[PDB]
């Protein structure tokens, strides 16, 4: 039986090319030569079709501003996951790229909290998102972001966002995805860097075991990095909610941090 979001691949045009990842590739196409669509292509054998179909009926009942909303999908190898074009791309490739050296911390912090709003309705909807990243975050016009790949990690593993219990024993929660969100806040604030800087995986594993986490970035408040650490909270019941996240990231500048002042690059 054709699921209701399942198309004919003939029915798309892929036309530019937009990246190249591990798993596949990130297409800008047409959908029925009328719809601009962005499309993830992936490589046969590293996703299992039906496994996918049944995670989409999840995907079909998740509607936020916020979520990159998914317009079809082609079920037959190489699969193709269509949705919405997102004029600015990845997140990681817009901290990254020409832009970030603009992005302050008012901008930064407006971006986490519409990531934190995506996330409180996944919270609400009582889902996990299992991959939250910078890489896994769209951007638009008017620094509008969207969490994209929802779900889709359990069907390269990313220690370095993944919470302690999720990596080491499988509990994914929404609190892993909070912890997930508290290293994603360094994304942020570093403009694009990778987590933990010059610590292989193993050691990252080691340390964070041990009770270790990131400094405070460079010129970021003590305030924001306390946020981060209470992301980073062993006990992950501990943890904040995605709800209290965003409001506090959205009140940040008055409630807050009104003393914030602009410095070389935050
Ligand atoms: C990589 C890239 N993507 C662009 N736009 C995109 N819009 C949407 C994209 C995108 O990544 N789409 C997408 C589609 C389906 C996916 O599958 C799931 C989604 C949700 C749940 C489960 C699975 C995953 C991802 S990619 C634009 C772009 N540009 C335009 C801006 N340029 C200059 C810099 O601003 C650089 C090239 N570069």
């Amino acid at each position: 039986a054709k699921d209701a979001w399942e198309i004919p691949r003939e029915s798309l045009r892929l036309e530019v090319k937009l990246g190249q990842g591990c798993f596949g590739e990130v297409w800008m196409g047409t959908w029925n030569g009328t719809t601009r669509v962005a499309i993830k292509t992936l490589k046969p054998g590293t996703m299992s079709p039906e496994a996918f179909l049944q995670e989409a009926q999840v995907m079909k009942k998740l509607r936020h501003e916020k979520l990159v909303q998914l317009y079809a999908v082609v079920s037959e190898e190489p699969i193709y996951i269509v949705t919405e074009y997102m004029s600015k791309g990845s997140l990681l490739d817009f901290l990254k790229g020409e832009m970030g050296k603009y992005l302050r911390l008012p901008q930064l912090v407006d971006m986490a909290a519409q990531i934190a709003s995506g996330m409180a309705y996944v919270e609400r909807m009582n889902y996990v998102h299992r991959d939250l990243r910078a890489a896994n975050i769209l951007v638009g016009e008017n620094l509008v972001c969207k969490v994209a790949d929802f779900g889709l990690a359990r069907l390269k593993f990313p220690i370095k966002w993944t919470a302690p219990e999720a990596a080491l024993y499988g509990r994914f929660t929404i609190k892993s995805d909070v912890w997930s969100f508290g290293i994603l806040l360094t994304e942020l604030t570093t403009k694009g860097r990778v987590p933990y800087p010059g610590m292989v995986n193993r050691e990252v594993l080691d340390q964070v075991e041990r009770g270790y986490r990131m400094p405070c970035p460079p010129e970021c408040p003590e305030s924001l990095h306390d946020l981060m650490c209470q992301c980073w909270r062993k006990d992950p019941e501990e943890r904040p909610t995605f709800e209290y996240l965003q409001a506090f990231l959205e009140d940040y500048f008055t409630s807050t941090e009104p003393q914030y002042q602009p410095g070389e690059n935050l």
